[PDB]
This record gives structure tokens, sequence and C-alpha cells, in this order.
């Protein structure tokens, strides 16, 4: 198990249970926001952490409910944070589902903050406008969970990774497909992008130039991940394939995380996911140095031993040793906690320089 700069439980089972991590880096602020579901999916909680590089440490402030990120009589789940670098606005997207839980009753929601997460606007229900008629051909959908993406296209578009359970045939159960919600006017209007392929679930997206490419990395029902690419900013994921090197454990997979960061030499991808093909154990990191080539995915390196599940990655700028710094949040010990991990490219992939 890799040398890391920090390893700290930031949420743990107590009065409540914590699952579904999301992580947001705020560059100008040397700060991180760690989100999770608080469950009896009830509510969403937040912890802010200040990153002090000379001490190689993030200090986490107190846990707080994001009071506004809720609908009456609904449970809130699947936090997807995004920072709009053009507007200084913080977005938190999420799913609202009736308390009493065939017919779609799932709601799409956003709250915003302009004081870096300290306070929040009241929720906007994006459901009808964002989805339209399709709403009726699904039994449910989700967003994320985890960080979303803002492109460096002209409009600085927002990309919110998602999936839908489609009612495609009357005899078959609903079938899941990944897709993205897109906005070009900074989250005032939303469009639903086209689906990727049958039997994909929780996904995340990253941008790479090498000419703009949205890469999407999706959970599968199969033994490997599904990776897909858009050249039109996430409207169509034209190519799609299984990635045998990125394994998926029994019943039906695990959520994992993908980010891009600057090439030490334009971008490389980092991906986290459990690495036992047999179970949700042994959080590994994988590097794609010639992205998005599926065959360029590396062997995993080991970040955490034992029982690990969902994760969320953030690029945090330059690490004290000069190489890309990464922060990571994942579910651990049979969901008894969510661990924050911070480490650098030099620490994890010493052989691909620093
Ligand atoms: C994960 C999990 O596998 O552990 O799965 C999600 C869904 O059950 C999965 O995508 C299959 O439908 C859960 N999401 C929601 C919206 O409930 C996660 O909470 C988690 F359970």
């Amino acid at each position: 198990s890799l040398p890391v700069l920090q390893k700290e439980s930031v949420f743990q089972s107590g009065a409540h249970a914590y699952r579904i991590p999301a992580l947001l880096y705020l560059p100008g602020q040397q700060s991180l926001l760690a989100f999770a579901e608080q469950r009896a999916a009830e509510l969403i909680v937040l912890r802010r952490g200040d990153y002090d590089a000379p001490t190689h440490q993030v200090q986490w402030q107190a846990q707080e409910v994001v009071a506004q990120a809720r609908l009456d009589g609904h449970r809130s789940m699947n936090p997807c944070p995004l920072y709009d670098a053009q507007t200084g606005t913080l977005f938190l997207f999420f799913i609202a589902i009736p308390g009493q839980v065939r017919a779609n009753v799932t709601r799409l929601c956003q709250v915003t903050s302009t004081d870096h997460g300290r306070t929040w606007s009241s929720p906007r229900d994006l459901t009808d406008a964002a989805i339209g008629p399709a709403y009726r051909e699904w039994s449910t959908f989700a967003v994320g969970p985890g960080h979303c993406l803002q492109l460096n296209d002209r409009a600085r578009s927002l990309v919110v990774p998602a999936y839908a359970y489609r009612k495609l045939h009357p005899i078959q159960r609903p079938i899941p497909s990944a897709f993205c919600f897109l906005s070009h006017d900074h989250g005032r209007t939303w469009a639903r992008g086209h689906f990727v392929a049958q039997d994909t679930l929780e996904c995340q997206v990253a941008e790479v130039e090498t000419q703009r490419v949205v890469t999407l990395n999706a959970r599968s029902h199969l033994r490997a991940r599904v990776q897909a690419q858009s050249t039109n900013d996430g409207l169509d994921f034209q190519e799609s394939q299984l990635v045998k090197k990125l394994v998926e454990p029994p019943p039906q997979g695990c959520q994992g995380s993908v980010i891009s960061f600057p090439s030490p030499r334009a971008q490389w991808l980092l991906y986290t996911h459990p690495t036992h093909s047999w179970q949700r154990a042994d959080l590994g990191a994988y590097l794609n140095p010639r992205p998005p080539a599926p065959e360029a995915w590396s062997e995993p390196v080991l970040l955490a031993k034992g029982s690990c599940a969902y994760s969320d990655l953030q690029s945090m700028g330059t690490g004290p040793d000069g190489s890309p710094l990464f922060g990571c949040l994942y579910e651990a010990n049979d969901y008894e906690e969510i661990v924050f991990l911070m480490f650098t490219l030099k620490q994890a992939f010493p052989a691909e320089y620093l």
C-alpha cells in the first residue's frame, strides 16, 4: 500500500450512516468540500477542509447538513458538486425521491452557493425542463455521484454525468444507460444528452485536449468497465467499449472515479476503483497516460487495503514534491466510514516521472 501524504476518516457511522462520497477542490481557496449521504437516503452533509501544504495536511472543519438540498417529503441523494470558474458559483446537483420508498417519481435538483459552500440558495427542480417527454419512458435515474465537469469550450459548458433506467421492452426489466446533462448558459437551461449503451450505470466524465474530448467512464453489469467518448461536448458518445484492464466486481459492479490532470510533459487521466475481481476490496489507482486510448490504461497501484467501495477524485494542483497532487474520498470498512486520502503522482506512479 502506497505512501500517502494523509489518510483520515472524515465521516463514520454513529447516530447516522454515511455513504456516497463527493469531493470538490476550490483552487483559489486551497480548500476542499467533502460531501456524503447521511442516512437513518435522508439528507446530504458537508465538511470543508483547508489544505496547508507545508504541513502536508488538510484540516477538516465540522460536519454540517446542507439544509437547502432537500424537497418536502423527499430523501436527497447522489451529491454532484461542480465549481463554475467563470461565475464563481458553486453547484450541487442531487436526486430527490419520495419518503414512502414502476412509475418515475425521481426528481432532479440543484442548489447553489456563492460563498464557497457556507450558505446555499433554495433548490431548483430541474426535472421537467431537463428531461422532457423521456421522463415517462424511465423508471428512475440518478446523477453522478461525484464531481461533475466544466469544459473550456466557448460557453464554459457544464456536464453532469448521469444514468437512466429505461423501460425498453415490456417483458424486460428497465435497462440502465449512462448519459450527460448539458448546459451552455451556466446552469440556467439544461439538455439531456444521448445515451451511451445498454447496461451502464454510475459514470463520471473528464475533458482531454489531444481538439476537445469528453471521456466517460461507466459502471457495468459485465466484468469490465465501459468507456465512451464525445467530440461534441457530451451530446453524443460516438465510440464506446469495454476496458478489460479496469475490472468490475460481482453482482453488478462498483462506482469508481475518473479525473484529468496536466501532463508532466496535454492531460493524463487518473481513475480509482476497487481492484479485486471478486469483491469490493482494495482501492487501486490507474493512470491513463495516452488518453483516452483504452489499452493505455495502467496496472492498478494499491492505495488502500481491505474493504473499499465508491470513490471520488479531485486534482488539487501541485503537490509538495512538485508533481500533480490528488485528493481522494472513498467508502471503507463495509461502509462504516468515508476516508480522505491525499497523495501525489510521484508517490503513486514513480516510474512515469513527477
Ligand atoms: C450503489 C452500490 O452499488 O452500492 O448502487 C446504486 C444503485 O443501486 C446501482 O446504481 C444499481 O441501480 C445506489 N444508488 C441509489 C440512487 O440508490 C447507491 O446508493 C449504492 F448502493
